[PDB]
This record gives structure tokens, sequence and C-alpha cells, in this order.
DNA sequence: TGTGTCAAGTGGCTGT
DNA sequence: ACAGCCACTTGACACA
């Protein structure tokens, strides 16, 4: 029973996950455990900052 | 001296 | 039947 400690990823890695947000909106299956490979964070570590760049975006011009 | 932030987790609806 | 964002809060932690 892991305790959800927080986890970060290096400002490297998440250059790179700027760079797939700010190109696409969308990542599918095969391009998005790529950017997962490259940095080494897992799959599910990319989809989720991925969900998080869309509801910010949009909420921020509601704002 | 405590929140807001961050990423996850949660929780709830509609297509295909 | 199928499968998963889309938006609210928690659940630890960086900010000052």
């Amino acid at each position: 029973k892991k305790r959800k400690r927080r986890v970060l990823f290096t400002k490297a890695q998440t250059y790179e996950l700027e760079r797939r947000f700010r190109q696409q909106r969308y990542l599918s299956a095969p391009e998005r455990e790529h950017l997962a490979s490259l940095i080494r964070l897992t799959p599910t570590q990319v989809k989720i900052w991925f969900q998080n760049h869309r509801y910010k975006t949009k909420r921020a011009q509601n704002e």
C-alpha cells in the first residue's frame, strides 16, 4: 500500500510532455507510450499529465 | 506557520 | 454490452 507519494518529472521529462501537448491535444496508445519510453516515465504517468493540461488550459480562459 | 499545488485519484455520463 | 474523458477533490508536498 504505497502512500501516493507525490511524484515530479525531471524538468527535461516535463519539457518533452509540454512538447507533445503544445503540439497535440490527444495522444494515441502507440504515440503516448513512446514519450513514456524516451524519458523513462511509464505510460499512465504520460496519459495523466495529458488529462491535466486540457482541463487547465480551457479553464484558464473561462477565468 | 499553513495552503495551494501538483499529480493522482475520484466520480459520473454519453456515444460507438 | 463498451470503454474512458472531463471536471472535482483529495492526498502528499514545494512554495514563501
